[PDB]
C-alpha cells in the first residue's frame, strides 16, 4: 500500500506574465513560397 503526501514542489500563487492555460495555435492550412528555377 503506497501512502500519497504533498509537501514540497511547486508553490508560486500570483504568476508575473501572461499565462493562458490553452493550447495557442492557429490553422493557416495554405502558405506563401514559390520557387521555380529550371527543373522543377
Ligand atoms: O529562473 C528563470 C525565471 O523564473 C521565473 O519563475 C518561474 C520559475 C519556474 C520554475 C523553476 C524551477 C527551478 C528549478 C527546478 O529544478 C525546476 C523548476 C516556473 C515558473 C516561473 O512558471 C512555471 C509554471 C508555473 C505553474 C504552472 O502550472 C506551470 C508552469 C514554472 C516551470 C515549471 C516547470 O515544470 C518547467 C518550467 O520550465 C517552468 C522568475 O519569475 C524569473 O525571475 C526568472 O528569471
Ligand atoms: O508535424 C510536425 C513534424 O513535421 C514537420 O512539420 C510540419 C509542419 C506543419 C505545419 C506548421 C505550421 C506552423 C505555423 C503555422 O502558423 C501553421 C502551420 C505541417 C506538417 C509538417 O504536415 C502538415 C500537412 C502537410 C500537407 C498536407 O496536405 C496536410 C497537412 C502541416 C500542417 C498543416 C495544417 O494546416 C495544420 C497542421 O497541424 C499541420 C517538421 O519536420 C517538424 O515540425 C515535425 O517533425
Amino acid at each position: 500500500d503506497a501512502e500519497f503526501r504533498h509537501d514540497s514542489g511547486y508553490e508560486v500563487h500570483h504568476q508575473k506574465l501572461v499565462f493562458f492555460a490553452e493550447d495557442v495555435g492557429s490553422n493557416k492550412g495554405a502558405i506563401i513560397g514559390l520557387m521555380v528555377g529550371g527543373v522543377v
